[PDB]
């Protein structure tokens, strides 16, 4: 039950991603120290509905309370935005950011440090980053997921660090998610074989210390059981007849939007 966008869905996939990672550009420069985790989703909601003309895609889904997840540090996902909690020198800063124009889902993130980098979370943020790039050059027509998810494991390891099993990336159009799961370590479960026009995300969630994770008693926030620091980037994807494109791509992306394995 895999959905295969057809040219014309894959167009409004193009320009539902677009603005999604165009909502992260846009919140690159109120990300500083001092500012709240609420005011910056306030920023991101404005935006998308006003500027957009799009949705969140995740206010009200499952019963979430805000339009984008900011999650901080420890904070492994689900991150609700908050105006107690303000952003200080040092931090590392996921933004996922979901937006439904046209009928279609657009899903990315990345990760802001504040202020002055701590060595570690550069660390930690960049490895995350390479782990999804890699990712995303195996991405081609019958290549198998089992394959990708084992490749992040195996980068990520050897970094020390290590990868949340819980979430997973997933297929993406008119539904939030759709099939298939995209689990960033190997699974013996595993088995999709890519297909021109597959749209999905690949979204990995890796740890500085321990796999495990802990939900917190507002129902929400996701933190490491550990307390160590814990990095995500997300894109949305097309599989493409020789590779992919990435149709979330940002100005700051150090890979190129059309990934071609063709000679
Ligand atoms: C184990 O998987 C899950 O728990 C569910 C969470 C429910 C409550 C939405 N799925 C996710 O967390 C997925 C994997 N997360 C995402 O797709 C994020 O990329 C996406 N932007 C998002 C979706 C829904 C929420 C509440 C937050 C973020
Ligand atoms: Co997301
Ligand atoms: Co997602
Ligand atoms: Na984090």
């Amino acid at each position: 039950a895999i959905s295969i966008k057809t040219p014309e869905d894959i167009e409004k996939m193009r320009v539902a991603g677009r603005l999604a990672a165009e909502v992260l550009e846009m919140i690159e420069p109120y990300v500083k120290p001092g500012v709240s985790t609420g005011e910056l989703d306030r920023i991101c909601n404005d935006y998308i509905v006003n500027e957009q003309h799009a949705v969140s895609a995740c206010l009200g889904y499952h019963g979430y309370p805000k339009s984008v997840c900011i999650s901080i540090n420890e904070v492994v996902c689900h991150g609700i935005p908050d105006d107690a909690k303000l952003l200080k020198d040092g931090d590392i800063v996921n933004i996922d950011v979901t937006v439904i124009k046209d009928g279609f889902h657009g899903d990315t993130s990345k990760m802001f440090i504040v202020g002055k980098p701590t060595i570690m979370g550069e660390r930690l943020c960049r490895i995350t980053q390479e782990s999804l790039y890699l990712a995303l050059r195996m991405v081609k027509p019958g290549i198998n997921l089992r394959e990708i998810g084992a490749a992040i494991q195996k980068f990520v390891e050897a970094e020390g660090f290590s990868v949340v099993r819980e979430y997973c990336g997933h297929g993406i159009g008119r539904g939030f998610h759709e099939e298939p799961q995209v689990l960033h370590y190997d699974s013996r479960e595993t088995n999709v074989v890519l297909k021109p026009g597959m749209t999905f995300t690949i979204e990995p969630m890796v740890n500085a210390g321990k796999k495990e994770i802990r939900t917190m008693k507002d129902g929400w926030t996701v933190k490491t059981k550990d307390r160590s620091l814990s990095a995500q980037y997300e894109h949305t994807i097309v599989v493409t007849d020789n590779g992919c494109e990435i149709l979330t791509l940002r100005k700051d992306d150090t890979i190129p939007a059309i990934i071609s394995h063709d000679e």
